[PDB]
């Protein structure tokens, strides 16, 4: 049998690995484009910020992405060039509210053989548009000639003698086109130029030559006119170059970090934005100076701190002092620039969340109510922090009232002339209260011809402009202009009121297993049937889902069925038998997506909902979710119409492609529920709960939330431990080396700031060892433990490791017959500038009264890269050894197994008996325990090479990998592993983990994965015949959808390294399947044309279903 794997994409790239900025939606409008791996947003800037307009998805990684104006154009255009090679020239093209990217050329760039470079592919447009300039291979500089003619981005080469080359720039000011760069020799690095023609399509002499520069410049730029020239940018010093003009400034304040972007303030470079890798902004000032004739010339060089934003991959600036801080390592931001300091002279206005880097995540169920939580080590450095990313809907809470006890809610219009809810009646035990809205007041007021004594369970408006009013002793009816009661209906021997159920014309009301039919008429409450149930009515219903209903649902006690009858004779049109010992709680009959369906929940959460016709009353596909423990009540609201189910989780109902969704509201025990549209508070929801009365306003859709937990340090690994219902993380803080000989925190973060702490007082590492000094402005990395509470998500503990030690690996367990569950940790000794680590330790910790206690430690001569609880023992990665521990019952680890051979085992999985390597760069392997021999063999390898970055155990005969160069692949057994399966994915996978998002199919199994650029995707098996079909309708979407930049999808998949190419083969791509949802219905008819006896409704619930994996 073959692998047939569906991976689909359930949080799209957050990070952000470029920006520009310019005129591109039109010649007015000022825009921020922002490029996020695959991902192209594009926003009109205003004073209120940032306006989303369009939103791309491109067919690979964007690698350049620059705005040009040529001539004969209104507006910018966009050049854009994938890692794969794709370039292409894009526009914005609006017709009137239609958008569309059309390409205005497109091309392959890629040369046939050619060795990438170390600083990567570098994008350059000439200032007059001439030619666009490409560095990817060394010792070549490929030109684009920007001719109306090359339709197809034609380009040649130019032969560089300079193989090394760091950074490049077009030249300003220039009579031809000159570049200007940095490149290396043995002899150091220097800064040279050259003109490029494109009528010999080779290079000129250029203008000037600098032999020395900087040892570590990294950064060219190019100023515009009058001065022209070029910036180097280094670690220590900036200088500005231009033919026989130099100046260079060694500022000590730059010293410290690594300036690694820029961007120009004012079109004549006048002022520069600098971002260092600690956040640090700093303004880059070229002064002028007028001479004695009125000319004017650059006098000297200045940068001056502005203050500290988040580590910037990208900086632009947006009109007045408004910048846009592009981040990879923590969230994005807008930043303003204040002309006098506060010292600061930059305040944050918005952040924006990213969730990259994903270093490590887990999945839990804290509330174990069915669905799981994603919990992230996210982000680096003072960025560092833990997200939380659930599944559901959001509720914007508008207003708030402590009223506690309540037991119902109804909306009422006290005025018949206005369309707006203005009352809100509240029912308690034995009591009944009013309030009105007036605006966005809220005031307790009375209604006349409304009972305050009795408890309510159903009031609102009623046919003929009149109020009605259901309480356990009857059904009042009252005026409405002069409010008085005008009818009042009891029971035949005034007994209690059990049931009711009401609409605008009609009620009926339940006493036992008695019910009375009574219609609403002018100053009247006529009574027109009367009957008597089998057994004690439950629930009842009579929403008109075609206002005269003709149909009744309703509920039984013994029999525990839900029963549609005919009104008014009563008469019985279909029953379902429920089944079980709990009685329905709640019944209501409601219409989604112009399909009528019977909803009825039972009190132990059970929810059952059939299909109804309203011509027969007929039931059918029957079908049963859990939505929660407690009893569930329901209730429709105004979005469609939807509805909300009140339980212990609260849960709103309602459908997408005649398939119905059942999402968790983000909210803790909703009790009762009525919508409301009051004029203060338009298409919004009144909840209750035990204590306060909410009126909010619930989002459309369900979506991923994000909650952040800053840690200010970078996180490593976690791990859940459910017995001490705590997180376990692994940290790093950076620590710089002060003056008393030792090493000073740069700010305070979680390690720091623990409520409790401890520090390692082993001595393993200590006699008979040389120290390692370090010196002055020497940066080292605290590796820590912390212990986090998995409810309000604060530093309980914070354990430090020993000087130099490295924790790696991670892990809770039990192990062998000790009933205690520790966290494990696999360290490794790690010196500046040193080959593999020769000393590490394995140390289990106990969490018990909120300290760590060592319980035990074990030397171990290399690296723990990675360790996982095997069976009752700990199997732990040693440099080049994987080596099984026993747990003695003296609390001490004793070796039993020891696996030599060559592989670094970085990456660890294991599933009963077997074992998933990853290596370093040996591709993956497997092993399996022998129990009554008592040691492992090997099973298979993949021989092929592949540089490991995350590995997974699919099933017992699937290996899932991630390789460093954005590709996935699946391995099986034929000994040699075969590789059945391969897709370019696009992101660099940090690690897979089990579980869902979603509540607990054509699918089985569910794996997430975390990446370098917070992209969150799902990797899920399918059967043979569903894989044919869905790659069937890859080619057929494949025909209809336009690319943007004209990128065929099969080259964007196809496998890629830099020693093989070839097509994906046993993995369908998700997000294109899940685009068919999003083409018209049309051109989806196309796509469907001559499928097999398939139709374009068949393959909507297909590909509907397809979604709710994620």
């Amino acid at each position: 049998s073959m692998s047939y794997n569906y991976v689909v994409t359930a949080q799209k790239p957050t990070a952000v690995n470029g920006c520009v900025t310019g005129h591109f939606t039109s010649a007015e409008d000022l825009n921020l484009l922002i490029a996020k791996n695959t991902r192209l947003e594009i926003y009109v800037v205003t004073a209120e910020g940032l306006r989303p307009v369009k939103e791309v998805g491109m067919y690979g990684k964007i690698a350049v992405m620059e705005l040009f104006r040529p001539k004969g154009e209104s507006k910018d255009l966009l050049f854009i060039l994938t890692a794969k090679y794709n370039a292409c020239i894009l526009e914005y093209k609006q017709s009137g509210e239609s958008i569309d990217i059309i390409t205005r050329a497109h091309g392959n760039v890629q040369d046939r053989i050619g060795r990438p470079s170390e600083t990567g592919i570098i994008g350059i447009i000439d200032p007059e548009c001439r030619m666009i300039g490409l560095r990817l291979y060394d010792g070549l500089f490929k030109v684009i000639p920007l001719d109306r003619d090359n339709k197809e981005l034609k380009a040649f080469n130019i032969r560089l003698e300079e193989l090394h080359v760091i950074d490049v720039k077009f030249l300003y000011g220039c009579q031809a086109p000159t570049i200007c760069f940095v490149y290396q020799d043995p002899q150091g690095r220097h800064v040279k130029t050259y003109e490029v023609s494109l009528r010999e399509k080779e290079f000129n002499k250029g203008p000037w030559k600098q032999e020395n520069v900087e040892a570590e410049a990294s950064m060219v730029i190019a100023v515009p006119e009058p001065f022209g020239g070029a910036i180097i940018i280094g670690q220590e010093s900036i200088t500005y170059h231009n033919g026989d003009k130099y100046l260079a400034i060694a500022p000590p304040i730059i010293k410290q970090s690594t300036i690694v972007c820029h961007n120009r303030v004012d079109p004549n470079g006048s002022r520069y934005l600098l971002g260092d890798m600690e956040g640090r902004l700093f303004m880059l000032l070229l002064e002028k100076e007028e001479q004695m004739d009125g000319t004017v010339t650059l006098k000297d060089l200045r940068v001056e701190l502005l203050g500290e934003t988040s580590i910037a991959e990208c900086l632009t600036y947006l009109d007045n002092g408004v910048v846009f801080v592009g981040s990879r390592l923590g969230d994005s931001q807008l930043v303003k620039l204040n002309v006098d300091s506060n010292g600061s002279y930059v305040v944050a206005m918005e952040t924006f969340t990213n969730l990259g880097p994903i270093v490590d995540m887990c999945v839990v169920d804290l509330e174990r109510q069915g669905q799981g939580q994603l919990v992230t080590c996210s982000g680096a450095f003072k960025e560092g922090s833990l997200r939380i990313i659930r599944n559901g809907i959001g509720i914007h809470e508008h207003a708030s009232i402590d009223l506690p006890g309540i037991k119902g809610l109804w909306p009422l219009r006290s005025d018949p002339n206005r369309e707006t809810d203005d009352t809100l009646v509240l029912s308690f035990v034995g009591q009944t209260r009013v309030l009105m809205l007036n605006g966005e007041e809220v005031e307790e007021t009375e209604l006349m011809g409304f009972v305050d004594d009795q408890q309510t369970f159903f009031c609102g408006n009623v046919a003929h402009q009149q109020l009605i009013q259901i309480t356990s002793a009857s059904v009042r009816l009252v005026s409405q202009e002069p409010k008085a009661l005008v009818s009042e209906w009891k029971e035949p021997q005034a007994k209690n009121i059990s049931v009711a159920s009401c609409n605008s014309s009609q009620v009926v009301v339940a006493v036992g297993r008695a019910l009375y039919y009574l219609q609403i008429h002018p100053q009247e409450l006529r009574q027109i049937s009367h009957t008597e149930m089998e057994h004690e009515v439950a629930c009842l219903d009579i929403t008109p889902l075609g206002g005269l209903s003709p149909l009744c649902a309703i509920g039984l006690w013994t029999d525990i069925s839900a029963r549609i009858l005919k009104l008014p004779s009563f008469e019985l049109l279909h029953k379902e038998m429920l089944g079980g010992e709990i009685i329905p709680r709640s019944i209501l009959m409601t219409t989604f997506e112009s399909s009528h369906y019977l909803l009825c929940a039972l009190g132990d959460g059970a929810l059952f909902y059939f299909g109804l016709n309203i011509e027969t009353g007929l039931l059918s596909d029957r079908k049963k979710v859990t939505l929660g423990t407690q009893p569930t009540v329901l209730r429709t609201f105004r979005s469609t119409t939807n509805v909300f189910a009140c339980s212990d989780r609260p849960t709103v109902i309602y459908s997408s492609n005649h398939k119905l969704v059942f999402s968790n509201v983000n909210l803790k025990e909703v009790n009762y529920m009525c919508p409301l549209n009051s004029d203060g508070y338009p298409d919004s929801l009144a909840l209750a709960n035990n204590s306060t009365l909410t009126i909010g306003t619930i989002d459309e859709i369900q979506k991923l939330h994000i909650r952040t937990v800053p840690l200010y340090e970078s996180p490593r690994k976690i791990c859940y431990q459910e017995v001490s219902q705590c997180f376990g993380v692994l940290s790093s803080r950076i620590e710089v080396q002060d003056t008393s000989g030792g090493t000073t925190a740069l700010r305070p973060s979680a390690s720091t700031q623990a409520l409790s702490s401890s520090v390692s007082s082993s001595k393993l590492f200590s006699s008979s060892t040389a120290p390692h000094e370090t010196s002055f402005g020497e940066e080292v990395e605290v590796h820590n433990l912390l212990i986090i509470d998995q409810h309000t998500f604060e530093v309980l503990h914070a354990h430090q490791f020993l000087q130099n030690e490295y924790a790696l690996s991670l892990v809770s367990c039990k192990l062998g017959k000790d009933p205690n569950t520790y966290f494990i940790v696999g360290t490794a000794m790690v010196y500046p500038e040193e080959a593999e680590p020769k000393q590490g330790r394995i140390v289990v910790f106990q969490y018990s009264d909120g300290k760590l206690q060592t319980v035990a430690e074990k030397e171990v001569k290399g690296a723990v890269y990675s360790m996982v609880e095997f069976n009752g023992k700990l199997l732990a990665s040693i440099n080049s050894t994987v080596r099984l521990y026993e747990w003695t019952t003296e609390k001490e680890l004793r070796t039993e197994c020891n696996h030599y051979n060559n592989i670094m085992a970085l990456y660890l999985k294991t599933k009963g008996d077997f074992i998933l390597v990853g290596d370093l760069m040996r591709s993956v392997l497997l092993l399996a325990y022998k129990p009554m021999e008592g040691n492992f063999e090997e099973i298979a390898r993949d021989f092929n090479p592949n540089w490991m970055s995350a590995v997974e155990i699919l099933d017992d005969d699937n290996f899932l990998g991630a390789e460093n160069a954005f590709n996935l692949f699946v391995c099986q057994k034929d000994q040699h592993l075969q590789e059945v399966g391969l897709f370019h994915l696009g992101e660099f996978v940090n690690v897979f983990c089990h579980g869902s998002l979603v509540m607990q199919t054509p699918t089985q199994g569910s794996v997430l994965f975390g990446t370098v650029n917070g992209m969150i995707g799902l990797v899920t098996s399918l059967s043979e015949s569903w894989y044919n079909l869905l790659l069937d309708m890859q080619n057929r979407l494949n025909k209809v959808i336009k690319s943007v930049g004209k990128i065929e999808h099969s080259f964007w998949r196809s496998f890629h390294t830099e020693r093989k190419t070839e097509p994906a083969t046993g993995f369908i791509d998700g997000d294109l399947i899940e685009s068919f949802l999003d083409i018209s219905r049309p051109k989806m008819q196309e796509v469907v044309a001559n499928l097999q006896e398939a139709t374009a409704d068949d393959l909507i619930k297909v590909v509907e279903e397809l979604t709710r994996i994620h």
